[PDB]
């Protein structure tokens, strides 16, 4: 089958954070803080010829407290983010969750004819992490479990499970026309899944929080803030860059400021950027 | 390692059921109907001179929407139930799942301050067959998966994971003293765990809906409806029969009305049944 | 590059209650029904080059199975293939679904015939009894045997000492245009079913996988089966994607409604001939 | 201790053969030939003061093709060999079957009172292998395979499945008090195990032929002759040696002369030998 | 029936940034901290007698590894062990918690020793060194070498064919109250700790799983690593669960907190001693 | 779309007993015979492509091992290459069936030649050397070591470090029309096998699974290996299955009878020279 995918990327928000969180305890250690955004995906297309997707792989977090975990700013809903693209909310029939972490499976009730896909492992992984961590007697033994993770979001993806809107992948499978979900089991979590996107330009990737930065897979070099297995993260890297033949600009990084510079990007009233990785045939630019 | 314990299995709820259902296609086929017990059993006691718990293997349905798809009567309140043998909700510490059928952990969050116990495989084989049943395009062809599973349940599951009051085990383990549950992979359920008890009269075992009736072990056949493999069914009676030298009044079935007939049984009001199977050192009888 | 025709053959009947094929639930207490005993002929492969002449399962002898159960109108091999233009010396090769006694029984009747079982099937039962060898009584046994004939272990035994059985582990295009697949845990051990690929699409044989088309349209197992039935469930759906929907293409094991759903013939008795498919030019064989 | 064995081995036949076969094509390649006994194990005992068991390991091979298809003289009736250590067929209540090859368990119907246990990897093994070997075009391709099993014991195995007679042990059992099966996978073949024997005087093992010489253990060198793991014999052995804590003689090889040198030993009319190799508490030698 | 006298010294120091050792964000951008370069001696074994002169670790060489980081005050092991009454060729055992260079590197100068390593460690190394080689600049290996020399794979086979290594696969009782505990993708592929009974209560090396005592305390893997975090969280608990929660009894790789809560005593150039437990009838020292 | 070219040479005669090599039962007592030790030269790779120049096995080096059995005629990489018209420099890659001596004892003759392993192989050696030095005698150590030389295992790990040796984990496509083929604790640990695409159809390099024709001729393993006899029969299956019982297109580890099945020259000092395929546009010799 011949598939064909626009894709942009959209800052929802944005963290001030400490360099070495991303880039790695030793290249970027004390090395000072920036500006990170906090990022999803649009994809629109699939067979050409055939159904039109609206795709968003993650979907952000909510206007809720986890805008006080962190240093977040410029956080925009997404019938705005979306709108400035010519989609909204409603528009979304798919969301696939790269992980399960507040900030790329938040809010994704604010999609309400959009079918959730989630790798199974990760899923059952959070499970028994969150059952295990409950043998701590304080908060503060069960903070680094937590610091990513909500457990309401748990507890929302049993719901979707049960009313027919969750649903697992199990390891690779094209779940999409052009997307190929690939399971990297223990590598950012416990089931990070990252999408190969197949376009008449050739492949793209949506990485997730496995590659945080582009010099995570330029240098080889994991980062400091993860919650998987560091060699499994350099498995994956060279996956990645087989795929799309180390064309560094074809990979979306999760958290990194420097795709704006890479891609063809605009800004928003607030300052929120968004980029247009790729446009399928016969399709127009959105930049103002 | 000195454990002892006082055992009641108690009725909340009865079922006028086909036989064969329980007891087996073929043997009970085209045999009628008769009444069978909805059971939740208690469990008093843990190490001599320690920390006396209060279990509950299984705690029932809720007086909800089940009541109406099945030929329920006499369902009672945990209140009720428990006051019977002197004790009440609030006093129960440990909810001890044999599998997550509806009428086994419905009504958990009536036990306040129990934590509830499940088999890991139990819970993540639901989430599995739930999520994909719903690639049916019908309700009908959803029928069967959900005759006795209340995906209500699985949300309740996860809330109480996060809330901490679920814990899970994942194979063979002693939770209590004297107390250790036995993983039943893919027998009656994906995660069914049966759980043997060490008192100072020997081993008792609760084996949940693995077996339903006694005539299940005796007769080594496996019921008609189950939603595990028949044949992992008969290793595990194999096992149950061992663990209690072939003493089967020693096994507490999950449906069958046969338990009041060998243990020291007594009625209620409406009818429901209260057996007294082990009574510990030192308790005195609750007729 | 693919083509078979198709004919399935009833052999005897049996009166069964309908829990047994169609559910404990939705079929109990429904009294009892007649049931075909058929065994499946398929004559193609590969288009121009070698025509096989294949069963899928042989039925059993008219030995002791015909007072256990309740069969009637029992028929040879002789008479049954005849009725199709065929004799049992014809068939090269055999495709045993499972090792119950009405599947694999009679195949010494066919004596240049290859049988093919999966390695699965053959350990399960293998250990299968030598475990219930651990139970006293006999009584204790009969679940075990309910299906199964020891006499049909020693002869597979038998067969493989004289290169007459072949094993089959996993999936497997055997013949030309048939894939078998495993279907571990499903009705038994090592259940397999077979696709068969003509120039009129694909066709399966099910094996007691699914009894009746209602087992698999209504996504709700047997009452009796000696396997894993949400393993029986997934299947189902395999099956389901194989045939787009279109269940007229599965054979069941056991259901009269497959001679509503066919070219269906009849024979001087009772017994059924069904045509299924007919690859250009076998003349059918419809009087 | 609370159990304790009586042990005889008794040679029921004799074979000339290729000193290769059982002792390494290394070492004795080109050696000539020696004669070897054909021995199986007596073990008489159980709980101190408890049942008296009667207890075979292996059982020989009949006097049917196989007295033909190697150098085989002396073969005597189990009536005869057990006879003369006052025992008869009758008496054995249980065969334990270090493996399947023909003269190990060929003529276990002469013990009609008998239950053998046997590996289920080994009964498995061979059912494969003989199913496979039937590809084969010409019964010369098919040799190899069958140099030391009879396909008639795989019906005679059936049999005794279906006669109640045959048990199945999976790994490591303690089958009777004080004696505990062992599983070598794919050591001499698919299901070979070998019996550790309590005694008062220290373990004995039943190597079966994991262990056809005691140069094999000793110089730790596995045959020339085997149908299945060499290196997995080399562990087998370091488990052996150290179980008998490096005592060889506590070990019972498959097929070696040089055990009636190293145990009290008297003779038969036509030469075939009887060690007496413990005797447990309480009971009285066999020697004429 | 069992009793160990057990001493970490320190062989070396380090400047370094808190976030690697102690983990990133609760860590991140807070500055760096000298801290210890330890391998720790227990001496003992069955109470019956045959006593054991075995090291959890032996330190790197002074070479080029020097000048990779911020390293002072490398001293010898002739050195370290004179000052609590041994020499290198005295040690029967070394037990390896990972082959990391500061832990393996200078192994040949304990002639004597055993050398004890888990199988997963040793094929996992062999593996990624070997996979870093599709990579065709330098730079792009950096990482996987942080910690590692491809030179102690070479001496590894070199041992291996010498008869100085044999191979842990799982957990072992390795030496009469000691037991390794194989923790699979924890700091490394094969990374192990040991479990150290003696009369007064268990002992645990931790090796670099636990690098600081703030990782098990805080539950929080550091920031740099290289096996998985959450199997940390699960060692963590496994360790916590062996001592009954009383930290001390765990000794961490790089903490100089270990000084503070230890009977300590600095030495010429500083390098600190510190005695754990000496087995009754044992001498202490300074 | 796949061509290569394929000689077999000899470099080195031994002198063994025949159930060595050929079976415990069949060969047994049947005295010695000479031996050829051999390694082969692929050239091609895809139609159209970078043609490479390929070794499956290396031979072992003139040193102590030519004392530890009956050799003879040992020559030099650069003399048996010479006579088809290479020298080892040219060598860019060879296929190592398995770490016995003598089929990578040489290969550092090979300056330029990636060396590539079964994982399986590479740490089945360094565990069975470390469970070897348990025993406290070396007679005990004897069969362990017949045909293993440790200092393999340092040159080894020193080609990991240097870049020069890649491991293969199970069965993979390495060249153009080259598939290895793992057969685990088939001759040894990781032992591997490779297939060869011409168009004249499938050759095998079977290393030492089949030291003779007549083992998968006669389906019956030899007296001396290291692995799983049975192993072994099941892997004679899949290489009869590969070829359609042309036994001529496998190339055995040690047999003098696959001079009689090829075009074969000698050279001065007796060794061998077999021409097995010549790819579409080569000239012979
Ligand atoms: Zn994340
Ligand atoms: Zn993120
Ligand atoms: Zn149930
Ligand atoms: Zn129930
Ligand atoms: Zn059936
Ligand atoms: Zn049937
Ligand atoms: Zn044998
Ligand atoms: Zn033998
Ligand atoms: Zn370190
Ligand atoms: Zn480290
Ligand atoms: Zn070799
Ligand atoms: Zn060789």
């Amino acid at each position: 089958r011949d598939t064909d995918w626009s894709i942009w990327s959209l800052a929802y928000c944005q963290v001030d954070m400490a360099k070495d969180f991303f880039g790695g305890a030793g290249i970027f250690s004390n090395s000072g803080t920036c500006i990170n955004p906090m990022i999803y995906t649009l994809l629109v297309g699939g067979e050409v010829g055939g159904k039109q997707h609206v795709v968003l792989v993650d979907c952000g977090f909510q206007n809720d407290h986890w805008l006080t975990r962190y240093a977040f700013s410029s956080w925009e809903d997404p019938k705005d983010v979306l709108g400035r693209v010519g989609f909204s909310p409603e528009d979304v029939d798919t969301i696939l969750v790269t992980h399960m972490h507040f900030d790329h499976m938040g809010n994704f009730e604010a999609f309400p004819n959009a079918k959730l896909y989630i790798q199974l492992d990760e899923y059952t992984g959070w499970s028994k992490a969150v059952c295990s961590s409950h043998q701590h007697e304080t908060e503060e033994e069960k903070e680094w479990v937590f610091t990513s993770f909500d457990p309401a979001d748990l507890i929302r993806a049993a719901q979707g499970i049960s009313d027919g809107r969750v649903k697992f992948i199990t390891g690779d499978e094209e779940i999409l026309p052009g997307i190929t979900a690939r399971l990297a089991k223990d590598s950012h979590t416990f089931g990070s899944q990252w999408f190969e996107v197949n376009t008449h330009n050739g492949p793209f990737i949506a990485a997730g929080d496995i590659v945080y930065w582009y010099s995570n897979i330029e240098r080889m070099w994991p980062p400091g803030y993860h919650q998987g297995n560091a060699f499994n993260q350099i498995d994956v890297y060279r996956q990645m860059r087989s795929v799309v033949k180390n064309k560094f600009e074809r990979i979306i990084p999760g958290h990194d400021a420097e795709i704006w510079n890479r891609h063809n990007t605009w800004t928003a009233p607030n300052g929120n950027q968004i980029a247009e990785l790729n446009l399928k045939d016969g399709d127009t630019s959105r930049r103002p």
